[PDB]
Formats: C-alpha cells, sequence, structure tokens
C-alpha cells in the first residue's frame, strides 16, 4: 500500500544509495575511496601507515591494494540499483508520464554516472545493463571502453538531456545542469586519452559547460571558506554532491586531512591520510590566495580542550610543523562537534567553467572570450593579475594550471592527467608526458600506472575477467 508515486520515488531514489562510493570510509584507519584518485598524483602523502599509501608510492600497487574493491563493488551495485529501477519505472502505466520521465532521467543519468567512474579507473568492465536475473551468463567478461561510452554512457545522458528534469536543484536531487556536466565530462574525456575519438568531441562538450554558463543558474563563489561551509551545500557553485547531514550520514573524510594524531580537533583521533606534498604548495604562484594561512592549506591551529590539560601551551598555539589541506575544514565539527554536515562534490561550477575553456580552446584552436574571462575571474578570487595571452598552447596549459590549483583535492587531478597523458611538474611547471614522470620519490611511470587493476577478489569470482597490462 505504497501509492504509485511514493512507489516510483523509492525506485528512483535507490539510484542515489550507492552514491556513498565517491566517499566513505573503508576498512583501515583513515582509509576512504577518495584516496585512491589521490594517491598516484604524486602531490599528496600520508602520514597513516593504514591507509596503504606505500603500494601507490612504490609503484607496487597490486590486484590486493586497497580501495580498488570497494570503487567496483559499490559502482556495480549502484549500476544494478539503476538497472532494476529502469526496469520497474518502465512498468507504471497510470502515473503522470511527464514525472516518470524526469525519475527515468534521474536514473539514466547515474547509470552513466557510475560507469563514467569504472571506465576511467579501471578501463574495460562488463557491459551491463539488464536485470541479473535476465543476464544469460553471469561469469560476465569485461567489454572495450569505447562500447561502455558508445552504448551506455553517452545515450543514457543524451536522454537524460531530453527529459523533463529541473535544470537546477537546491535539495541535491540529480537537475540538467547535473547532466549537462557530466556529459561536458564525459564528451571532453571521450576527446582525450584513451579513446581519442576526435575534435568534434570538444565541441560536444563545449555545448554542454556553455549551457550550464547561459542557465545563470549557478554562480563563482567569491572566496574559499564556501568549500568548507554547510551552509552552502548544493547551492552557489554546487551542481551535484555526495549528501552529509546531521541526520543522514556524518562526512567523516573531515578528519582524513587533519594532521595525525595531532589533537587539534573534537574527533577521537586525527587521520592524516591526505596530506599535501611541500613541493605542490610552492608551486602556486608568488602571492596567490590560495597558499595565503588558512585558505586551501594550514601550518598551525590550537590543541582542542578535550585533548590537552588545562593551561597546556598547545591550547595557546601549535605549530603543525608542515603543510595540510584547510580546503575541506568544516570548522564547526572541527572545533565543537565532531559530526560534520559538510557535502562532497562531484561537480561544482568551476570545474564546468574550466571545462568549457579546455574543450573551446582544444575545438576552436584559440581561445574565445568567454574562456578568456573564465581564467581571469578564477585568478581575480585568487588575488592574481590577469592572464596575458601568447598562444593557444599557451592558454590551455593556463587552463590546466588553474584546475591543478583551484580543483586540488577534489578527486579531479589523477582524471586529468589520465586523459591528458600530462603531468604538471612542480619545480618547472612544465606539463610532462605522464609515460616517463619520475616522482618526488625516485619513480617512474609506465603504461601500466595509466589503470587501476582489477580486484583479484573479482577476478577469483569470475576467471572470465582479464587484467589490466602490467597487473
Ligand atoms: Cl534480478
Amino acid at each position: 500500500k505504497l501509492t504509485s508515486k511514493e512507489s516510483a520515488l523509492a525506485l528512483t531514489n535507490s539510484a542515489y544509495l550507492k552514491n556513498t562510493v565517491f566517499n566513505k570510509m573503508t576498512p583501515g584507519w583513515g582509509c576512504n575511496t577518495i584516496l585512491l584518485l589521490e594517491y598516484m598524483t604524486g602531490k599528496a602523502t600520508s602520514e597513516n601507515s593504514q591507509s596503504n599509501y606505500k603500494d601507490f608510492q612504490d609503484l607496487l600497487v597490486s590486484d590486493r591494494s586497497l580501495y580498488i574493491e570497494d570503487w567496483w563493488q559499490d559502482c556495480y551495485a549502484g549500476i544494478a540499483n539503476c538497472n532494476l529501477a529502469l526496469q520497474k519505472l518502465g512498468e507504471f502505466e497510470n502515473l503522470d508520464a511527464s514525472l516518470v520521465n524526469g525519475y527515468m532521467a534521474e536514473v539514466k543519468f547515474m547509470r552513466a554516472l557510475y560507469y563514467f567512474y569504472l571506465v576511467r579507473i579501471f578501463g574495460d568492465v562488463p557491459k551491463i545493463t539488464t536485470v541479473q536475473s535476465e543476464l544469460g551468463e553471469l561469469q560476465v567478461s569485461r567489454a572495450p571502453v569505447k562500447e561502455i561510452y558508445d552504448e551506455i554512457i553517452i545515450p543514457d545522458l543524451l536522454e537524460a538531456e531530453q527529459s523533463d528534469l529541473a535544470f537546477s536543484d537546491h535539495t541535491g536531487r540529480v537537475s540538467m545542469g547535473a547532466v549537462k556536466a557530466l556529459l561536458a565530462d564525459v564528451y571532453l574525456t571521450y576527446a582525450g586519452y584513451p579513446l581519442q575519438g576526435g575534435k568534434s568531441y570538444y565541441a560536444e562538450s563545449a555545448k554542454r559547460s556553455l549551457e550550464v554558463i547561459k542557465s545563470n543558474e549557478y554562480t563563482l563563489f567569491t572566496d574559499y571558506e564556501s568549500l568548507r561551509l554547510p551552509s552552502q551545500n548544493n547551492k552557489g557553485e554546487f551542481i551535484y554532491q555526495v549528501q552529509f547531514s546531521l541526520n543522514k550520514r556524518h562526512n567523516e573524510s573531515v578528519r582524513i586531512f587533519l594532521p595525525s594524531r595531532s589533537g587539534i580537533s573534537a574527533y577521537d583521533l586525527e587521520y592524516g591520510s591526505l596530506i599535501p606534498t611541500k613541493e605542490f604548495v610552492e608551486s602556486f604562484e608568488k602571492g596567490d590566495k590560495r597558499t595565503e594561512e588558512k585558505q586551501y592549506f594550514f601550518t598551525n591551529y590550537k590543541g582542542h580542550p578535550s585533548k590537552f590539560s588545562p593551561g597546556a601551551a598547545e591550547l595557546e598555539f601549535m605549530d603543525l610543523n608542515g603543510y595540510y589541506i584547510y580546503k575541506f575544514f568544516d570548522q564547526v565539527a572541527v572545533d565543537n562537534t565532531a559530526k560534520s554536515d559538510l557535502n562532497w562534490s562531484v561537480y561544482r561550477y568551476t570545474d564546468v567553467l574550466l571545462m568549457y575553456a579546455e574543450a573551446q580552446v582544444n575545438a576552436d584552436g584559440t581561445p574565445n572570450q568567454q574562456s578568456i574571462d573564465i581564467v581571469n575571474q578564477i585568478r581575480g578570487r585568487a588575488g592574481l593579475a590577469p592572464f596575458k595571452q601568447t598562444n593557444a598552447s599557451a592558454f590551455l596549459e593556463e587552463v590546466w594550471d588553474q584546475r591543478y590549483f583551484d580543483l586540488c583535492y577534489e578527486n579531479k587531478m589523477w582524471f586529468d592527467m589520465l586523459r591528458t597523458r600530462k603531468i604538471r611538474d612542480d619545480k618547472s611547471g612544465e606539463y610532462v608526458d605522464f609515460i616517463g614522470y619520475k616522482t618526488n620519490w625516485g619513480k617512474v611511470y609506465t603504461e601500466t600506472q595509466l589503470l587501476f587493476p582489477i580486484p583479484l577478489s573479482e577476478r577469483q569470482a569470475n576467471p572470465n575477467l582479464t587484467q589490466n597490462q602490467g597487473y
């Protein structure tokens, strides 16, 4: 005795459940799915021995490494939710078609989203759009990346794009802005590596990001504190986010960035699992607002009163003796409650603007005024003078620069590195080839590091899954 709308809404909502994969705690101390996408950039380390940063630092990542199981299983659980949701939504006859059309658009968006993470992380993956009971053989095989894009990701998004979905939503639901942001990213990536689909894919990308700009439904934040203010959840720049709230899931990842066993917080322990490198921090332009104390980074704080005896010096001031990420410092959570209700972004407007500039310059071979203005707005917020253009290549590298500098530690950089096969060198500021890059610790990237391994557990369950080269 659910009404038709309640039943349809529940099916639609089931598609959101495995959004936990984009930021959730995993087995280990201070282990979280977000670490997989930060540990290979060479711009983060760990003070936490249990995070398995070592495998990543040593270039000894294997089918037994952390995170990869969580990413595979939860993305595929999400996809199973979506496939069943879409089958059942199609069987509603009496309920308003417009309402059902919207709901199915949300689910198709989600299926595309899960698969887009899967293909970027693991490469070829099983191509599953049917409910499990209607599959012919459950020992599936990995299908080519190109097929996942052409048969699942792109058609899902193109159909969602032609639906009745609202353009924006401030409560956390999928919106047309989310569809356009994802589809911009899909086409931009399709044009890059591995697929190298053709320049027209840059133009298809630029169309979508431009639609988001022209909508006037999103605005740039004027400062950086908004990225760590719970009151800004689902508003301002934010297009799609993982939802954290006091009455649902708390954002435990806040503790990941805090200096290990330091006592600066209300949490029982700070993890210190994601620490920026000194070399990355020192690579920002001189006078950048982002490197000012307690903008993106911090170097001192005070000991929390629950952690030190009254009159301890630590209560007045503590030098942390290094750079730490302050970008996500939910101050109420850290100082008082130990229950962060700060959302984690999947897409925000700054990313979409830089995706427009990148696609546009790649399609047209020369920046237009909109792209020039985007780079200067992002630079202006950082207290930097406007960018003096010299050529299309220098402009593309400046867009890349602002992606590194503005979007750092937001799970974007690793994906940028894979689609360009370029890594920004901290010392010289030059974009060097991924294959041949030497890290701070003497290790050299090869073709192997372009993908993560298929988890050993999945391969032992299903020996029809091949493995990525080198693993
Ligand atoms: Cl089933």
